[PDB]
């Protein structure tokens, strides 16, 4: 119909041109309709409006996650009949900030050493390869797998890692699998943690699941299972998608990489520019109005859901001059790659650490290049978190 359906099917790094058109329109909030559910939704694409939305206490993230809320995703992201309320269930047990605690600066200082070791080990193995090699399979996959085992869940079997990864790729989708396959993904994940979370949390290590389980009524197995599913969904396809996308951005900008090779102290700024420039989610961050309000003049009624596309905001020319240029020296406002306000990614420091290690491993080795044109890269169509099927590269 004449109301836009959402999302915009921009599964590659080419952002849908619709986002810029909506940004330039006379509306600061645009009504859309969910393709997967038919629910009405509002969509924000301007940086200035997005700041107002994500800093407004009248907009609730948790209320937008509740069953029956208008939503963009085709299937509810919980096992049927369960809360799907992991952060609140941790808060209920007295686990104030266990998430941010176990992912903050002290955790980076524990893990950054082996993270950089592993990035170097992986890249050094690639430096010995002939012909074309795959940076997705042979760099991003082992690095992200080690990240999830060592920092989030505990030492996983290869079969366990393969299983959780498949559940993430199957359930976190707008399309490409059946309804039944999508629910079975969130079923199989929840069933998986109900049985194995206690054992995983009990092994020696610093992993977040152990911290959650071993912090001060006892922690129910349903809450520990909800925490496991939370860490997979929030930590696994995001890190793997982003690292793949960041590598593509670097390979597409050899002049920038040459600068980082010569001046490695500029890597942290390049990390921030990657977080702004490289797209990740194909949907949007969402919030529910808990009372009638106006945002930039547009009246929103209690119960309505307003979305912000982080990609659209990160490419807003009102915020970032030449927004479609990858400019590591950039000194613009804070990017939205980790969101904004109360729900700012609590994994942001760990993510920055793994991104930095990846950038350094690339910048240290001149000659790395994409083996084919960018438009020939194949993409997993329909994922919430963009990811190419492979990244063929050569020296
Ligand atoms: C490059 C990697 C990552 C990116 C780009 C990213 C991005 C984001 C963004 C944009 C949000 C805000 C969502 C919103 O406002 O509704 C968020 C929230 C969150 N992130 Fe990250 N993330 C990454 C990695 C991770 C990792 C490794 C973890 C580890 C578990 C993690 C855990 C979380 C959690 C639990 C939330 C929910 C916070 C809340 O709703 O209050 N993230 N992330
Ligand atoms: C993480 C699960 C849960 N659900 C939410 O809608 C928000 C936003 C969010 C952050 N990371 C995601 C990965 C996949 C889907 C949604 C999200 N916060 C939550 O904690
Ligand atoms: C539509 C299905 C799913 N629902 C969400 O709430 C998150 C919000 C979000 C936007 N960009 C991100 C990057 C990393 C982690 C979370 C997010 N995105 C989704 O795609």
């Amino acid at each position: 119909t004449a109301t836009l359906t959402y999302p915009f099917h921009d599964w590659s790094q080419e952002l849908s041109p619709r986002y810029a058109q909506l940004r330039a329109s006379d509306a600061p909030v645009c009504p859309v309709v969910s393709e997967g559910t038919g629910d009405p939704l509002w969509l924000v694409t301007r940086y200035a409006t997005a700041v107002k939305l994500l800093e407004d206490s009248r907009f609730s993230s948790e209320a937008a996650q509740a069953s029956g809320a208008p939503r963009q995703e085709p299937v509810e992201l919980r096992a049927p009949g369960t809360r799907g309320d992991a952060i609140a269930m941790l808060r209920e047990a007295g686990l104030r900030s266990v998430l941010a605690d176990g992912l903050g600066p002290r955790a980076v200082r524990r893990h950054q050493g082996w993270i950089n070791d592993l990035a170097e080990t992986l890249m050094s193995e690639l430096a010995s390869r002939e012909g074309t090699f795959d940076l997705a399979a042979d760099f991003v996959e082992p690095l992200s797998s080690a990240l999830v085992s060592r920092t989030l869940l505990g030492e996983l079997s290869a079969d366990e890692r393969d299983l959780l990864a498949h559940c993430a790729d199957t359930g976190l989708r707008f399309c490409g699998v059946t309804h039944e396959e999508q629910v079975h993904a969130f079923t199989q994940m929840h069933e998986f943690f109900l049985e194995h979370a206690r054992r995983l949390a009990g092994t020696p290590g610093e992993h977040l699941l152990k911290l959650i389980a071993e912090a001060p009524g006892p922690l129910s197995d349903e809450a520990l299972a909800e925490a496991g599913s939370l860490l997979v969904v929030a930590g696994f396809p995001t890190s793997s998608g982003f690292l793949c996308g960041a590598l593509l951005t670097l390979l597409r900008h050899p002049d920038a990489v040459q600068e980082l090779h010569a001046h490695p102290e500029r890597v942290p700024s390049a990390v921030e520019e990657l977080l702004r420039y490289t797209p990740l989610s194909t949907g949007s961050v969402k919030r529910m109005a808990t009372e009638d309000l106006e945002i930039d003049g547009v009246r929103i009624k209690a119960g309505e859901v307003v979305m912000v596309s982080l990609e659209a905001v990160n490419h807003d020319p009102d915020a970032f001059e030449d927004p479609d240029v990858f400019r590591p020296g950039r000194e613009g406002p804070m990017h939205f790659g980790f969101g904004r306000g109360r729900h700012f990614c609590p994994g942001n420091r760990l993510a920055r650490c793994v991104i930095e290690a990846t950038v350094r491993a690339v910048a240290r080795r001149p000659g790395l290049r994409l083996a084919v044109a960018p438009e020939e890269i194949s993409w997993h169509e329909g994922l919430f978190f963009r990811r190419p099927r492979a990244i063929p590269a050569t020296w």
